C-alpha cells in the first residue's frame, strides 16, 4: 500500500469546489436560525418578566401566572416534538451523530419547524435546557437540507455538510467557532471507522455561521469573568484531585439522567397527553422557580460570573448544585427539545468554586482565588459526561479568556475522563444513541 | 451492521490502561528531552556571542569566528545526520508521518542522539530551523523507545505511543499543548484510513511534557506580543485579502524549497564531505549574518514582537522578509537537521505587519493597527504551505493570547488554505515525505 499511499499524500485536502461553496450557504443558515431562535427564547422569557410585573402584588396570583406561562409553552414544544418529530425531543447531537453513522434520517421538513418552535417554547419558557441542543440538531438538518435542495451527491458531501451544520451550531450557540469544529472531529464524527469529512469546509460553513451571530450579538460577552489569578506549579495537583472529583461523579450523573429516563416514561407510558401535561408541569416548576429562586432554573449563564467572583456563600453553592442536579435531571431526561450541554457548565462551575472555597481556606501559602477552580471546573462535567474534554477545555477558554489556567483546565477536564472511563461511565450522547438504535431493533 | 455500532457505542473511549500510563512515561522523557535540547541550543548561542566578545575590536576577526563558530557547529550537525541517521535530516515530521503510515522505520537507537546532538549543532549555531522539527522526531522515536522497551504489543499502541510523542515534543517546543494535540488529528495521524490512536492518551503525553517545560522555563513567554486592539466587523474583509495573498504565495513557496531541495543535491551529489563542507558554509552564513543583521538569520522569534509593535519601518521589513525567504530555504532544503514551522512563523509575521502598514495609511477610518495583522498572518503560512491551518490559529492563539483576533486569525487562515489549494499547492510535509516514498519503490 506504498504506492497508493504517494498517490493520496499529493492529492491530500482536494475539497471538492461544490462542498466548499455549499459549506458557506449552510454555514449562512444556521447562523441566522440560531440567531433568530435566541430572538425568540429571550423575547418570551422577557415577554414573562413582563407578566409577573403585571401582577406583582398579589403573590399567589403572581406565582400562578409565573407557572402557567411556563406550563403552556413548555407543552406546546413537548407536544409540536410528540406529534410531528419524535426525534426532536431530547438534545439533538444523538440525533445528528446518529445521522454521521448513517443510522438515523435528517426529518428537515419536520424537525427543522418542530425544534426551532418546540425549543422556543421549552426554553422560553425558562427550563433548564441549553440552546446548542436546537441548534446543533437544526444545524444538521439545515446542512441536509440544501444538500437535498441541490441534489449533491456523494458520501463526502453528506457527510460534510451535515458535520459542518451541527459545527455551524454549536459555534454560534456559544459565540465559540473553535469549540464547534473541535466538537465535529472529537465527538461528532463517526467514532469507530473513516469518514470523508472536510475540515476545511466545516471551518467554512463555522466562519459564515459566527459572522451571522456577530451581525447581530456583538459587544456584550455571554459570560464575562475578568482575567483572574495565574496558577502556580506547586498548585496544580489540587487540579488533579478536582478532576478526579469530577471523575467519579460524571458516570454518576450520566445514569441518574438515562435512570430518569425510564422513571419519567412510566408516568405518560408514550401516551402524548400524559407526556404533554407532564411537560406543563415539569415547565411551570420552571417558571415559578425561575421566579422564587432564580438560580435552580434557566440556563445557568447568569450565575457563572457570580461563582467565579466568590460572591456566593458555600451554602448557597450546596443549594445551588443540588437544585440544579434536581431540575437538569428533571427537564432533559423528561424529553422536551432542548441541550444538557450548557446546563453542565453551571453545575461544572458551581462544584469547582465550592472546591476553591475549600481549597482556598486549607492552603493560604498557596494564595488561591476559587474562582480558579470554578473555571477548571466548568468543563469539567462535560469532560466526565460527555467524554468531549478537549472540546470543552477550548470552549471553555473561547467564553471564559483565562488562558493562563490552561494547565489547570487540561489537568481537571483529563482526571474526569480518566476517573470516569476507569469507574465505569460511558460518554452521555453515545449511551443515548445507543439505546435509541437498540430499541429500534427491539 | 447496526448492532455491531451499538455494541461499540458502548465501548467507547476505553484506552488500555497499559497505553495511559505508557503515555505519561512518554511525555515525560519527551519534556526532559525538549528542555535538554533547548537548554543545550542557547548555552551554545551564548558562547558564540562571549566569542564575538573577545575579539570585539578585530571586525574582520570578528566576521571570522561568527562564520568559524557556526561552519564548525553546523558541520559536526550534517555528519551526524549522514554518518549515523539520514532519516533525521530536515524536518523529522515527515519521517514521523511516515512511520505513522507503517512505512517508515523509527531507529530510535540511532535518531535519539543524532537528532539531538545534529540539532544542537545547526540551531546552536544560529541557522534559520525550529526546535520543533528536532522535538517531534526526538518525541516520536522516544515514543517507540519505551514501546519496545516494555515490549508493548499492538496497532493501537504502537500508533499512540509514536502519536503521543510527537504531540509531546510540538507542545514542548512552543509551550503549545492544544497545538501540540491539535496536530496529531490535523495532520500527522494516518490521513486516509481508520487508526486506534487514543485523543485522551495523547492528551496525557502532552500534559506531563508541558509540566516538564514548565518546570524549567517559567516566568518568561517565547513571544510576547502584549494585548492589541479588537477588528471591527467592517474590518475583517482585509483579513480576507491578506489570506489570499498567503494563499498565492504558500505554493510558490513550496515550490522553492522542493526545488532548492534538488538544486543543493547538485552540489554534493549526495557525498557525506562535500555535503558537511556546503553546511559549514551556509551554517558559516547565518552566525555571519547573526551579526551583521541579525533578522536575516537565527529562529525568527525575536523580531516578531518587534515587527508586531509596528517598531519596524517598511522598508526593513521587505529586506528581513526577502533575506529569510533566501536563508530559510538555504538552511532547510539543505538537509540541515530542524524545523521549518518556526521560520514561517516569523515570516508570516512580516508579511502580516506588511499588509497591516498599508491598511492603516489606506484606510484611517478603521483606526488599524498594523500588529493585528501581523498576528492572523503569523500563522498564514502554515496555513497556506503546510496545510494545518487548525493547528495554526491555536498554535499562535497559545502563543500570543489575543482572543478578539480569533476571527480575523480564521479568517486569513482559511483564505489561506483555500486559495493554496486552488492554485494546486500541496501539504509540504505530504509533499516531502510523497517525494521520499517514490524514491523508495524506485529500487
Ligand atoms: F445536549
Ligand atoms: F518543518
Amino acid at each position: 500500500r506504498r504506492r497508493q499511499l504517494i498517490r493520496q499524500l499529493l492529492e491530500r485536502d482536494k475539497t471538492p469546489l461544490a462542498i466548499l461553496f455549499m459549506a458557506a450557504v449552510v454555514g449562512t443558515l444556521v447562523g441566522l436560525a440560531a440567531v433568530a431562535f435566541d430572538k425568540g427564547v429571550a423575547w418570551l422569557q422577557n415577554q414573562r418578566m413582563g407578566a409577573l410585573v403585571h401582577t406583582a402584588d398579589n403573590y399567589p396570583l403572581l406565582l400562578t401566572v409565573a407557572f402557567l406561562c411556563s406550563a403552556v409553552l413548555a407543552m406546546f414544544g413537548y407536544f409540536l416534538v410528540r406529534k410531528y418529530a419524535p426525534e426532536a425531543g431530547g438534545s439533538g447531537i444523538p440525533e445528528i451523530e446518529g445521522a454521521l453513522e448513517d443510522q438515523r434520517p435528517v426529518r428537515w421538513w419536520r424537525v427543522l419547524p418542530v425544534k426551532f418552535f418546540g425549543g422556543l417554547g421549552t426554553l422560553g419558557g425558562g427550563m433548564v435546557l441549553g440552546r446548542q441542543g436546537p441548534t446543533v440538531q437544526i444545524g444538521g438538518n439545515i446542512g441536509r437540507m440544501v444538500l437535498d435542495i441541490f441534489r449533491l451527491k456523494g458520501d463526502e458531501a453528506r457527510h460534510t455538510l451535515l458535520a459542518t451544520g451541527a459545527a455551524a451550531g454549536l459555534a454560534a450557540a456559544f459565540n465559540a467557532p473553535l469549540a464547534g469544529i473541535l466538537f465535529i472531529i472529537e465527538e461528532m464524527r463517526p467514532q469507530f471507522r473513516y469518514t470523508l469529512i472536510s475540515i476545511k469546509a466545516v471551518f467554512i460553513g463555522v466562519i459564515m455561521s459566527t459572522i451571522m451571530y456577530r451581525i447581530f450579538n456583538h459587544e456584550v460577552a455571554l459570560i464575562d469573568v475578568g482575567k483572574l489569578s495565574d496558577a502556580p506549579l506547586n498548585t496544580l495537583w489540587l487540579y488533579l484531585i478536582l478532576g478526579i472529583i469530577f471523575g467519579i461523579f460524571g458516570p454518576i450523573f450520566n445514569k441518574w439522567v438515562l435512570g430518569m429516563q425510564d422513571l419519567l416514561h412510566r408516568v405518560h407510558g408514550g401516551n402524548i397527553t400524559k407526556w404533554v401535561l407532564m411537560g406543563g408541569a415539569i415547565g411551570g416548576l420552571c417558571g415559578l422557580l425561575g421566579f422564587v429562586a432564580p438560580a435552580t432554573s434557566g440556563g445557568g449563564f447568569n450565575l457563572i460570573p457570580i461563582a467565579t467572583a466568590g460572591n456566593f456563600s458555600m451554602g448557597m453553592l450546596v443549594f445551588i448544585f443540588v437544585a440544579r442536579v434536581i431540575t437538569t435531571l428533571l427537564c432533559f431526561s423528561s424529553g422536551a427539545p432542548g441541550g444538557i450541554f450548557a446546563p453542565m457548565l453551571a453545575l461544572g462551575t458551581v462544584l469547582g468554586t465550592a472546591f476553591g472555597m475549600v481549597a482556598v481556606e486549607l492552603f493560604p501559602q498557596y494564595h488561591l482565588e476559587a474562582g480558579t477552580f470554578a473555571i477548571a471546573g466548568m468543563g469539567a462535567l462535560l469532560a466526565a459526561s460527555i467524554r468531549a474534554p478537549l472540546t470543552g477545555i477550548i470552549l471553555v477558554l473561547e467564553m471564559t479568556d483565562n488562558y493562563q489556567l490552561i494547565l489547570p483546565m487540561i489537568i481537571t477536564g483529563l482526571g474526569a475522563t480518566l476517573l470516569a472511563q476507569f469507574t465505569g461511565g460511558k460518554p452521555l450522547y453515545s449511551a443515548i444513541l445507543a439505546r435509541t438504535l437498540a430499541k429500534q431493533e427491539a
